[PDB]
């Protein structure tokens, strides 16, 4: 990890996962 590959696509599909439970919690 920790390259152009990783930020490629790997900083939305995952965010977006752990984003439910961030916005599950400011809700």
């Amino acid at each position: 990890g920790w390259t152009l590959n990783s930020a490629g696509y790997l900083l939305g599909k995952i965010n977006l996962k752990a984003l439910a439970a961030l916005a599950k919690k400011i809700l």
